[PDB]
């Protein structure tokens, strides 16, 4: 068949439910970057794609990703037993008092955010984001953090996410970026272990740089660099969900009012962002060995990929998916791969996302201020989600005028 890239990269993430529903079917066989994939969605098709017996992920991520989003050599690329010693260092971070810490200190750098904010008079919230969620997370995490320096680290920590899936020079930043956030992360793990930075025993740097692979040996210095950026990149990330809890806020009459006034609510409105709202958009894999499922041919060394933003969307789990309805969390039987807005399956056991309790937590935190302690006007602007772009955004990135925490 032809190759699809372009149709893909032009609506990364509606690419293959729009495709699915054409075809009556959840799985489809195309072509990327000209090689064969599959493309998956749905409940059924997510439990597949985690079964470890037939998917590996070693090398099946384009390399473009390694320069950027990933780095070289972290957990994302690993599979069996090696993946599973790797995966279990992240899981050992995210106690509930841990988790509970990294919160605490992210109001504290967003309360402290606030009088810059007010001073500016109006700020794009997206782009005010990344350095209090840096400097809370480096803190957490044993990351010495000079003042002076978190603005800097807070883009280049921006730059490897959101600047890595542009077609366009601002690509060329985001692999500066990578180059640039090893090297620092590997100072740091060299400095913990050369007994230089005094991280705490309970901290992410410090695990990180102490921990032990299969063979009783360290994480080679930059393997460990890269592990800790796979702590620090994605909680900048996080900045995308809380864009998206404004912009519910804002869009969606009678949440504000329910999250003022019911308690267990935001609980249930912090799940439906990340199922309703398009982040990340797909994962990718490789068959590992010949099956069958569902009548599709999967030969041994099939790329597939699984398209998160549409299981997310699928209309036999949800029913009427294309609205936002909190409440629908209510009938969640906490399934591990009908809702994978993070991943799917077992965290232990397979890749999903260790950082979902931290996400949250945090998203939590953002709802609590921004209806409890937060005041600020909206002025007209285009709010629309860019589904051109990675990671999509409301067109504006929010904008915000005269805002203040008097509240
Ligand atoms: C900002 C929102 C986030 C989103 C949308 C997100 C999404 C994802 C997804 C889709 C995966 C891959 C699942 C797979 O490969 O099957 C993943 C993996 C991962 N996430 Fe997140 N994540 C977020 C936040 C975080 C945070 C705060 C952390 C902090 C620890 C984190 C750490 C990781 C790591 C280390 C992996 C690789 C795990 C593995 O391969 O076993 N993520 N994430
Ligand atoms: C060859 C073109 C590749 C295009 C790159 C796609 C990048 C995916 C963008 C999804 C949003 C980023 C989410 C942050 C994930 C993380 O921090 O690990």
């Amino acid at each position: 068949g032809p190759d699809e890239t372009l149709s893909l990269l032009a609506d990364p993430y509606r690419f293959i439910s729009r495709q699915c529903q054409r075809l009556g079917a959840n799985a489809f066989e195309s072509r990327f970057l000209l090689k064969k994939t599959n493309c998956l969605k749905g409940a059924k098709a997510a439990e597949i794609f985690y079964d470890t017996t037939r998917f590996e992920r070693e090398g099946a991520m384009p390399v473009a990703i390694q320069k950027t989003l990933f780095g070289q050599g972290g957990v994302q690329g690993l599979d069996g037993e090696t993946h599973r010693h790797r995966k279990q260092m992240f899981m050992g971070l995210m106690t509930p008092e841990r988790v509970r810490a990294l919160a605490q200190l992210f109001e504290a750098e967003w309360r402290r955010a606030v009088p810059g904010w007010t001073r500016k008079g109006e700020i794009v919230f997206y782009d005010e984001l990344h350095e209090p969620l840096t400097r809370a997370v480096c803190a957490w995490a044993g990351v010495p953090l000079p003042d002076d320096e978190a603005g800097n680290r807070a883009g280049e920590l921006r730059a490897l996410f959101d600047a890595a899936g542009s077609a366009s020079p601002r690509h060329l930043w985001s692999r500066l970026a990578r180059r640039r956030v090893d090297a620092w992360a590997k100072r740091i793990i060299e400095g913990i272990r050369a007994g230089s930075i005094g991280s705490g025993s309970g901290t992410a740097a410090y695990a990180i740089a102490w921990h032990r692979d299969r063979h009783d040996d360290l994480l080679s210095p930059h393997v460990a660099a890269v592990e800790l950026v796979n702590v620090l990149r994605p909680t900048v990330a996080i900045a995308v969900y809380i864009t998206f809890v404004a912009h519910a806020l804002q869009t969606c009459s009678g949440i504000r009012a329910a999250l003022v006034q019911q308690p267990d609510y935001a609980e249930l409105f912090v799940q439906e962002v990340r199922r309703f709202y398009p982040f990340f958009p797909a994962v990718v894999a490789r068959a590992s060995q010949d099956f069958e499922w569902e009548g599709m041919a999967f030969p041994e060394g099939r790329q597939v990929v699984l398209d998160l933003y549409g299981s997310n969307h699928d209309a036999a789990t949800w029913a009427d998916p294309q609205e936002f309805r909190p409440e629908r969390f209510r009938a969640w039987d906490e399934d591990s791969f009908n809702f994978i807005p993070q991943g799917g399956g077992d965290h232990y056991l397979g890749h999903r996302c260790p950082g979902e309790w931290i996400v949250l937590a945090i998203m939590k935190v953002a709802a609590h201020l921004l209806v409890n302690a937060m005041r600020y006007d909206v002025p007209d602007q285009d709010l629309s989600i860019d589904f051109a772009r990675l990671p999509a955004l409301p067109k504006s990135g929010f904008v915000m005028r005269n805002v203040h925490i008097g509240g």
